[PDB]
């Protein structure tokens, strides 16, 4: 699962970028982290990300063409890997070492017996 | 998995009663009653115009809600993450594992029996 | 996989319902199967299903409150089961049965030793 | 995983179609690959694909009824198969022969004991 960190870096970073870039023009979505976070959560969610944010951004900032497309990909490519990361961390460790406690003592037991039958081998001398 | 089914129907239930408490004054449309707060939260659950269409417009008068929506979404998707995957595991489908701790944990018993049988014939 | 049928029944049926119901008021989305199919594909997709279709429907038809919510659920619950239906239809020794030839004879050996007895 | 190619063909192709078709009427979304790529990414994303693009296209091009519905299906059916393609690939040692070092010597030990008891039960009557 924890990516969870990475994701909260990506999420963190992209916001600070956006708030740097756009906040001048788009204080609505990008004036502060306060809304850049939301906005990128909203973009993460795919609720009116282009038609509602990106295209309208890009109407004055063509460079953002990538900022939105990128973040979406990057985001979904880590949530691809975290959603599947809990598919594997749910599908199974321990069954190994409890029968090396048995066997590596059962052996010890037979050495004990062998020197107890052999203690009555010393036993006649 | 369907232990969650309950939980989810609590989350779903609860969040609605909150919203209907909060917003219904301002947003009777989406929040006037459970009747529509249930829908609305289903709709927010669905991610069809949740922010642009509900939340941001809520938040225009209630900055409080900033979390109410973001939260519910997360909470919801994190239980449906776990229920959808809960049906991935409840669908997917051995014994010889505990059958060699029945061997070893009796083979041991056998060597103790021998050790007190070799030891039983030591006194003699 | 083939549910594929069922789904195409659900999908089929719900359209014929909607086109019966709404087409009067909402010929836009429901005037014919032609657009009721699309519309229900669009509702299946969760692109402006409520805000864009359902709520606006329901503004004159409160009965639809279920028609949309229902279809969505029903749909996702069959696509839940078909997408997972391809997760299972897609997921396609002696080292374990040997250590019960060593052990179930090593035992025999210790019984043989133990019947070392006067 | 790599479909990744196929997908980038589908994605590529459909854009060139759309840009052929619509870029007369809808230079907005279809004037160049530049925006037909985005647009098809946006349609891939299911953010206002019909209500925002397709229906509005189709208001003048009933042809497109399929172009959108098709691409969506085709897209999601390859991403169905690539997302599940990573459920099987990045999802799905030695202790095996380490307990035949134990067992195939523990046996040796019991033969050693058996000829050691053979030693002294013989050697004590
Ligand atoms: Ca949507």
């Amino acid at each position: 699962i924890a990516i969870a960190l990475l994701l909260l870096v990506i999420f963190y970073v992209f916001a600070v970028m956006g708030t740097k870039l756009f906040a001048q023009s788009f204080p609505e979505w990008f004036g502060t982290l306060g809304a850049s976070m939301y906005t990128l959560f909203q973009v993460m969610t795919l609720e009116s990300w282009s038609m509602g944010i990106a295209r309208p951004v890009i109407e004055a900032y063509p460079w953002a063409w990538i900022y939105f497309v990128s973040f979406i990909l990057v985001s979904s490519f880590t949530v691809l890997n975290l959603f599947i990361g809990i598919i594997i961390e749910s599908m199974q460790i321990e069954q190994e070492q409890r029968a090396h406690d048995e066997r590596l003592e059962m052996l010890q037991l037979i050495r004990d017996l062998s020197s107890k039958v052999d203690r009555l081998e010393r036993r006649s001398g």
